[PDB]
């Protein structure tokens, strides 16, 4: 129930979260991430004013992100493409989190907004995930009797030669799994969230500010009785008073618990009052160390 029945969190805190975690009321978590787990893997929000996307851009700047505007024009979105791609793809602590929970056998799922593959290097696999937004892991030819799909390794090697990515069986264009503008989400986020939301007992909410639809609304969509952590820089996802939402400091706040700092600090917090720290260094130690050796 809401606030009036008895709740699951012993109080309303990360020491609170870390207790439930451990019980044996809590299964099955599901995690909703965003730009705000990336940023310090070295990949900044390019839906953040402060990186500056608009002015790397010099029709209208908003074209680079429409699918009508791709298909009969999609040099520059290539070009840009080259230019943001990221030097190395090294998962943050935050992201290795997430492998642990997996290890843990208390990973539900993971849906996420990002476009930057991190969750895959990181150790989620596909049946882990739900790329919300899509992804540049996989592209498609885009004519609709063909579909080829290509690899990323593929794409990249096109993105960096400057060649525009044509299909190697009907030289139409090929898209990365990306969600462009004009184009629905993929088909797998609702049927995935129609069966996911049965099933939670912890919403882990990071790095994210909830303000994207429909993927914002899937904290909507959690039983009344599970509790949400939001681990992010700032509090997120309450009602518009203007026009329910995150309740975290009311007087009837009964499951919602906002952490504020980096999603990397937060998650070594939460891992360490649950005495996975020692584990969790390893881990990222480890496949840091290899990622950088790679050669
Ligand atoms: C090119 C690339 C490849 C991989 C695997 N990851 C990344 S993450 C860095 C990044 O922000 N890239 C990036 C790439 C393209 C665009 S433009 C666009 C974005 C979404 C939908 C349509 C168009 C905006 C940002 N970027
Ligand atoms: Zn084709």
């Amino acid at each position: 129930g809401a606030s009036g029945s008895e709740r699951l969190l012993d109080e309303l805190t990360l020491e609170g979260v870390a207790r439930y975690m451990q019980s044996e009321r809590c299964r099955r978590v599901i995690c909703l991430v965003g730009a705000g787990i990336s940023t310090s893997a070295g990949i900044p929000d390019f839906r953040s004013p402060s990186t500056g996307l608009y002015d790397n851009l010099e029709p209208y700047p908003e074209a680079i992100f429409e699918i009508s505007y791709f298909k009969k024009h999609p040099e520059p979105f290539f070009a840009l493409a080259k230019e943001l791609y990221p030097g190395q793809f090294k998962p943050t602590i935050c992201h290795y989190f997430m492998r642990l929970l997996k290890d843990k056998g208390l990973l539900l799922r993971c849906y996420t907004q990002n476009i930057d593959t991190l969750e895959r290097i990181a150790g989620l696999e596909q049946e882990d995930l739900v790329e919300a937004h899509g992804t540049f892991y996989t592209s498609h030819c885009v004519s609709a009797s063909c579909r080829h799909e290509y690899p990323l390794s593929w794409m990249k090697e096109k993105i960096f030669s400057e060649v525009t990515p044509k299909c190697e069986d009907c030289q139409s264009l090929v898209k990365p799994d990306i969600v462009f503008f004009g184009e629905s989400l993929p088909a797998r986020f609702f049927s995935c969230m129609q069966s996911d939301f049965l099933k939670v007992d912890l919403l882990l909410v990071m790095g994210t500010s909830l303000q994207v639809q429909p993927f914002a609304s899937l904290i909507s969509k959690a039983p009344l009785s599970t509790p949400r952590l939001l681990i992010n820089k700032e509090k997120a996802g309450q009602s518009d008073p203007f026009l329910g939402g995150m309740d975290f400091d009311s007087k009837k706040a009964y499951r919602d618990v906002a952490w504020l700092g980096e999603c990397d600090q937060g998650c070594l917090a939460l891992a360490e009052l649950l005495g996975w720290k020692k584990e969790l260094e390893d881990l990222v130690r480890r496949e840091h160390a290899s990622i950088d050796a790679q050669s």
